[PDB]
């Protein structure tokens, strides 16, 4: 699913993610948040499963985006697990974990946990 | 910290974590799991916050492995965000997401969390 | 929100959830799963916020299930943390953890991470 | 382990967890948090596995806690979802998510995900 997953691809936040995947299993490309403490795109990167299972399962991917850029640093860092799902409707559906850094005193409270789906429409 | 990331990390379970820090905020390396459906070594990459805070606050980073080498795929993505801590006992401090590629069925169980603790020793 | 909480409740999975919300703030109830290691209804008790905030906030609130009842035991526990928002399409959006009692050599997987969202109608 | 869990626990915080075990699987007790928006007790409730596997697995437990009492509301709620492991050194290791009432602007950071072990010492 090299094809599948290459191309620009659109959460119900209104981000966008701009990834090409390798015959590798390499996943590079940007983001751009369209919420919290960020402004244009972002590097990303991360890592596919290039021969996933033929039974109907998904793909399982990842990556990661720093929210430094030349505009603005947020001291923070996202991580986003999921996996692919193609067809007509395709998707890709995740969990992310958003870190800060933190004095230790608020290493408690550094990470926020959500979900983002991925379609390639909107 | 660029120096103070790129080396040799272990976590808790006895994994390995063998990473490069660029200048630009990019990470590369490779993981070699101690547990799982996992043998030798999975590319790793990822992001770091190259300008942190200089408060005494951490810095985030993030990285992916996609478990698929030459010798196992387990059709699965791991997902590591944190913060970096420097000092005399650096620490990096995660939580992770671990996705398998599932049918539409089972994707409600499809992610695993958890989190690791890496040291510059052991 | 007393009101607004209690009665039956339907997530994306055909679940349900029966709660009942005391004016103290405890939740009490019963849930049924459409999916996993369980049948028919398990206990459920946890708590929400009996004075949320009027500037248009969410109501937050947590539940536990023990999946022990008298036909199985999936040796697991899920808790929902979310908040509810009222309304005419009122919604409880959560995010889960669930729980298996694993010996010290599988502890590392041990849980599982999702998201459900509840509804009054389907 | 009714026995075993019935008690006073503390986590690597020095938070203070007050519980009692209930033969049918409830739990009861208070909570006091060493940090954040938190002072003195807040009720909790939840479940516990009441008849857990005898191979050495752990034993599935979750709480929950609404951060209101006649002190404070911070308008938010933890679950922690774990399992007891008894003996010498007993432990109840956990993973927690605390849900804020937002805004649906906001909604998307209203989940904080963290991990705390519990002790019968210290």
């Amino acid at each position: 699913d090299e094809a599948g997953i290459t191309g620009t691809w659109y959460n119900q936040l209104g981000s966008t993610f701009i990834v090409t995947a390798g015959a590798d299993g390499a996943l590079t490309g940007t983001y751009e948040s369209a919420v919290g403490n960020a402004e244009s795109r972002y590097v990303l990167t991360g890592r596919y499963d290039s021969a996933p299972a033929t039974d109907g399962s998904g793909t399982a991917l990842g990556w990661t985006v720093a929210w430094k850029n030349n505009y603005r640093n947020a001291h923070s860092a996202t991580t986003w697990s999921g996996q692919y799902v193609g067809g007509a409707e395709a998707r890709i559906n995740t969990q992310w974990l958003l870190t800060s850094g933190t004095t230790e005193a608020n290493a408690w409270a550094s990470t926020y946990v959500g979900h983002d789906t991925f379609t390639k429409v909107k």
